[PDB]
């Protein structure tokens, strides 16, 4: 769960660093993986990836998360929208997260690895 | 130093994801994370984050990290030579990894962050952590 939201979050901020100071950022990427955290434990199945999934995906166009991040970091929300990509579908799951672009067919695996992998988050 | 390297290793995985199976991919990052552990960790220097900075940089041509890295993970060097790009250069520094073409060029961000996110916590509300202990 960690691990899969931690993967989502940076994606997310990568449009987002050189444009945007570092610590609003930090800010930002803090509160929107707490959004998600919180808004994927309900259907967290590490046992059954797929589900929940469309219950948890996000859209860069339509998700309220993006500007409510925005806010809570001091950055207006017109700031992030300019620089994310819009009708833009991010999937996480046990496992994988991924990204789907409708507007061209294209799928990018943002991270797949152990649906267990929380065991070692952030370890040395 | 420890964010920093994963945020590098897990850039050089997302163009195995999908295309080398999950087991060894993750076999592999681990072996490339304590290669760059190892290499970074005599210039790393948090309160002059560009102080090393070339001797730590790879290339995923001619950098020997990659084609070991893959062995030690019993994936068969070619494959992941041919799924990496062809002589990009990535550089690890204190609170900032990025992509640059030549030292004249272009940094293009993979990371940037506090130079001790190392140390840092991040917030997770008691019922979330209490139901993910029992998960596992």
């Amino acid at each position: 769960m960690y691990t899969e939201v931690r993967e989502l979050v940076n994606f997310v901020c990568r449009y987002l660093f050189g444009h945007i100071p570092r610590r609003p950022v930090g800010i930002f990427g803090a509160e929107l993986g707490n959004y998600l955290v919180s808004h994927f434990s309900s259907t967290w199945d590490v046992n059954h990836p797929k589900n929940g999934e469309m219950k948890r995906m996000i859209n860069t166009t339509t998700s309220l998360c993006f500007a409510s991040s925005a806010e809570e970091a001091g950055v207006p929300p017109s700031d992030v929208l300019r620089l994310l990509p819009t009708n833009m579908i991010i999937f996480a799951n046990p496992g994988h997260v991924f990204v789907r672009l409708s507007e061209n067919g294209i799928e990018t695996p943002i991270w797949i690895g152990d649906v267990n992998a929380d065991e070692n988050y952030q370890s040395v």
